[PDB]
């Protein structure tokens, strides 16, 4: 039996894909759904708050064969159209103010283009950047917990808005298309562990 | 801008599809959804069999490149299981139309009746449904394609019905996961 956990960073990430299927809120206060030989069980790090806390993947959760994080992120190069899914070769926590990194490398899903994602704890409004291509906020959080329990981590990223001051207002407006985005992306991979 | 219909014959068969995509409600039973390439329009029949095709479809709605019929059915040979989407090749009237079949789908042939059909398995028969004959008549008059998905819900034998009415979600949900994928097919 294959068991396949979802990570979103929030509600909004997470909406369309919890309309695929019927879901069950357990009493462990996560949704799950089963059928056949595949587990599908879904987490969502903040939905209290203004921020998430390390305590919603810590200790990291047991037991999986795969997690799959999906999520929105900036685009912070101009050739990066939006409303465009990506998968992540790998992702880098950078601390602005000490310009100093981590990187991991994650496992890419099939048939989805490539690219590099960032993570950054404050939104990331500056401008645009010559060498950042997808910035997110929890994306590389979640691939260094997948570590602790030996569990491979993928991840889906769909672009959501321009790195920029206005930029902001598309994500405020297309939350619902986005999340569609990361939905349509998920379905095949699920499917393809139906045995 | 490629343009989908999908039937359905009553809202539980339609639920988990409905639940696929944000859809807009344009009127009573007649839901759509588009992104830049794509429109989807879901029709659900506001009863079922020639009636209910004959009150939603007639006249025929034109302009879509792609009809799709998707709903539970009788499985009229006991070498069929239930719980299995298949796509047809080919609709009767028991009381014949060649069907497009649905890529990487299993292939079954239809029999449209006017009543519920509990007979047994003493026919030739596949699959039995009440309402692909007519949707499929419908979609000749308007030189439409027309697929068809449908999901063995019940044995045609006395009470079968027991079957279907346990398992209404499972059943609506493989309609639905095998519709998702067509979607993505003209993106
Ligand atoms: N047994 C049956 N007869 C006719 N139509 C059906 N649709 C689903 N089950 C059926």
């Amino acid at each position: 039996m294959f068991k396949l956990l979802l990570i979103f960073a929030d509600p909004a990430e997470a909406a369309r894909t919890l309309s695929l299927f019927p879901f069950s809120l357990n009493k462990e206060n996560f949704y799950t759904y089963h059928t056949e030989n595949v587990l599908l069980d879904v987490m969502v790090l903040k939905t209290w708050g203004y921020r998430g806390v390390v305590q919603a993947l810590s200790p990291p959760p047991s037991g999986y064969d795969l997690w799959i994080n999906a999520g929105f992120a900036g685009a912070a190069n101009p050739n990066i159209p939006l409303l465009k899914t990506y998968t992540i070769t790998s992702v880098k926590e950078l601390t602005p103010t000490t310009s100093v990194e981590e990187e991991l490398e994650v496992t890419p899903i099939p048939r989805l283009p490539l690219a590099q994602l960032t993570s950054v704890r404050s939104p990331y409004r500056d401008g645009f950047h010559e060498h950042l291509q997808l910035v997110d906020m929890e994306g590389f959080f979640i691939a260094k917990q997948a570590s602790l329990v030996a569990c491979p981590c993928s991840m889906i990223k769909v672009s959501s808005d321009y790195t920029t001051r206005e930029g902001q207002d598309f994500l405020k407006n297309n939350k619902v298309k986005l999340s569609q985005k990361l939905a349509e992306a998920i379905f095949p991979i699920y499917s393809s562990f139906i045995d």
